[PDB]
């Protein structure tokens, strides 16, 4: 079949609870979006709240509190919100990349593959039904003879060393102790909601299904870029997609051959081309799904305005499905900065979005300035 990009954009925005507007729970949003980047917590709250007809940013904190959401390291090694019952397949595929097996990882971390296995085992035992800060956990570890020589390596580079453990499912965030972050065992925290982790082969079709269900149609390259910055074996990827067979449909999207779920093929073909304005927070999944690199969404000459140093992903103005500018809250005003070659933004449409963002931010009003 054929489809236009504006069809695809409209369909994606329907799947991602952007247009039309409904009132999904935080778990519904996180589940649908295949996770939400949560390194900056305020940004994760906003991106869920903006996907609710009546923005409810505290829904994230509440559902984290009642343990219907987990925080751990997943895609591309970054901190994600995930539904605990859905986390398995995602994590299994990350472990499959075996990033920590590379000599370069060993040289940087100061931890051997043998030692990663030992840490996996020991951390799982320490955190079983136990909540510890980083320092508390590291202190427990170095009491061990296998790890006493590693104390310096573990403290300074904990952020890197913990990721294989997260991917293997032996650690995740516990409840915050005041302002400090804690770690615990997923199995003990989530109980019957924590399923046994699948092998990568059985997990792959689940992850691919979930991905295409929000960010389809897409290529294999685009999928693995989102998953792991293209770290997966390419022959393995070919088999994963191939074994799904007619569960997938090939779509010619204005020249680009891509895969969509067959169950969504007819729906996509009937979707009207994307129209309208949408104001998305920073690090939004609408962008990160297909990737900021995708030139049909974001023009290459304007990419540096969105994706900046230290991995900053700006809030974006989306018009007809394409990124046409950025925005920022300054002095409790919503300041919009369109790109030079961007069409004149209808002020009333922007102001309506600002009111939606205002509610999602927990403030009464956000005056608009277009710069």
């Amino acid at each position: 079949m054929k489809a236009s990009w504006r069809q695809v954009f409209a369909w994606r925005m329907q799947r991602q609870f952007l247009e039309p507007r409904t009132q999904p729970s935080a778990s519904d949003v996180v589940g649908r979006l295949c996770g939400v980047q949560a390194q900056v917590w305020s940004v994760a709250e906003l991106n869920v709240a903006l996907r609710q007809a009546a923005p409810d940013r505290e829904s994230v904190n509440r559902e984290v509190a009642d343990l219907s959401l987990m925080k751990t390291w997943a895609m591309r090694g970054t901190l994600h919100l995930l539904r605990p019952s859905e986390a398995g397949p995602y994590l299994s595929l990350m472990a499959n990349t075996g990033s920590w097996l590379k000599p370069s990882w060993t040289r940087a971390s100061g931890v051997t593959p043998r030692q990663v296995d030992e840490l996996t085992e020991e951390v799982a035992g320490i955190l079983d039904g136990v909540v510890l800060t980083r320092d508390e956990l590291v202190t427990r570890l170095v009491a061990d003879k296998r790890f006493v020589s590693m104390e310096e390596r573990l403290r300074s580079g904990w952020g890197s060393v913990l990721k294989p453990l997260a991917w293997r499912g032996v650690l995740c965030h516990g409840p915050n102790r005041g302002n400090k972050i804690t770690f615990t065992l997923p199995a003990s925290q989530f109980g019957a909601d924590w399923g046994k982790m699948p092998e990568p082969d059985e997990a792959a079709p689940t992850v691919i299904k979930a991905y295409l269900g929000a960010y389809g149609p897409a290529t294999i390259e685009t999928f693995d870029r989102w998953l792991s910055l293209n770290s997966t074996s390419k022959p393995k990827l070919r088999k994963w997609f191939g074994d799904m067979g007619d569960e997938l449909t090939e779509v010619d999207v204005e020249g680009r051959k891509a895969f969509v779920l067959t169950e969504h093929a007819e729906e996509l073909a009937a979707t009207a081309p994307c129209t309208g304005i949408r104001l998305l927070g920073g690090f939004d999944q609408y962008l990160l799904g297909p990737g900021t690199k995708d030139e049909v969404v974001l023009a290459p000459e304007h990419r540096s305005a969105v994706s900046r140093a230290a991995g900053w992903i700006s809030p974006v103005v989306v018009k007809d499905g394409r990124v046409v500018g950025v925005w920022e809250i300054v002095d409790q005003e919503l300041v919009v900065t369109p790109f030079p070659d961007t069409e004149r933004l209808p002020v009333k449409a922007v102001e309506k979005e600002a009111a939606h963002v205002a509610r999602a931010s927990g403030v009464s009003r956000l005056p608009v300035r277009i710069v």
